[PDB]
């Protein structure tokens, strides 16, 4: 009886094994655009992915992780609200059964078809496992997906998914360039929060981009053909792998833009 997104093991259940699920800085949240204040002290975000080395794509039974070589400072996130250097370790998505839902964060209660999380760890903690025990351990770059035109830079991810259908399957995924997943603008909202899956650790500076990327119906349909289950178990389609918005509590969302 492990955690997941079903009726019996979904986000409403998680607090029994992970009491921090009801903590003071949980993610995701609704971003109220009329309450988020412009902060002129916020520096521009620095996304340096030119030397990023992708290695592998993994179905972990909850999502798929594209994993990077984080053994040196190649692909890093700096600037914006961050102190120091955060190393890219993996990206994954959250998505829905239909285009009207799937994002974790919401904008004035609007749900997007999906949400990309680029996960980075603070190098002053030496390793990812140490970093998740610190309030400033992780920086997650959040990007909304809407359905329209295809994203060229996503198609290499879409075409490998046939080969990692079921939990525990992985495939070689070298030379993927995550710069292909960004929008034009790096305008963002920022707030302190958590991982959005167990163990729901309160270690994340959230950086959520204002501009969504467009992906095609055909691109998101191929995300929805993945399986939560392992090989030769009953098919459960990998859909609605999103946690809903959590109480903001004593937190301010800052905007990088006027
Ligand atoms: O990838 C995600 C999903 C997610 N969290 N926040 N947004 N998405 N979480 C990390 C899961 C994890 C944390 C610590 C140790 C082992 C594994
Ligand atoms: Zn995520």
């Amino acid at each position: 009886h492990h955690w997941g997104y079903g009726k019996h093991n979904g986000p409403e259940h998680w607090h029994k094994d992970f009491p921090i699920a009801k903590g003071e800085r949980q993610s995701p949240v609704d971003i109220d655009t009329h309450t988020a204040k412009y902060d002129p002290s916020l520096k521009p975000l620095s996304v340096s992915y030119d030397q990023a080395t992708s290695l592998r794509i993994l179905n972990n039974g909850h999502a798929f992780n594209v994993e990077f070589d984080d053994s040196q400072d190649k692909a890093v996130l700096k600037g914006g609200p961050l102190d120091g250097t955060y190393r890219l370790i993996q990206f994954h998505f959250h998505w829905g059964s239909l285009d009207g839902q799937g994002s974790e964060h919401t904008v004035d209660k609007k749900k997007y078809a999906a949400e990309l999380h680029l996960v980075h760890w603070n190098t002053k903690y030496g390793d990812f496992g140490k970093a998740v025990q610190q309030p400033d351990g992780l920086a997650v770059l959040g990007i909304f997906l809407k359905v329209g035109s295809a994203k060229p830079g996503l198609q290499k991810v879409v075409d490998v998914l046939d080969s990692i259908k079921t939990k525990g399957k992985s495939a070689d995924f070298t030379n993927f360039d995550p710069r292909g997943l960004l929008p034009e603008s790096l305008d963002y909202w920022t707030y302190p929060g958590s991982l959005t899956t167990p163990p729901l650790l309160e270690c994340v500076t959230w950086i959520v981009l204002k501009e969504p990327i467009s992906v095609s119906s055909e691109q998101v349909l191929k995300f929805r053909k993945l399986n939560f289950n392992g090989e030769g178990e009953p098919e459960e389609l990998m859909v609605d792998n999103w946690r809903p918005a959590q109480p903001l509590k004593n937190r301010q969302i800052k905007a990088s833009f006027k």
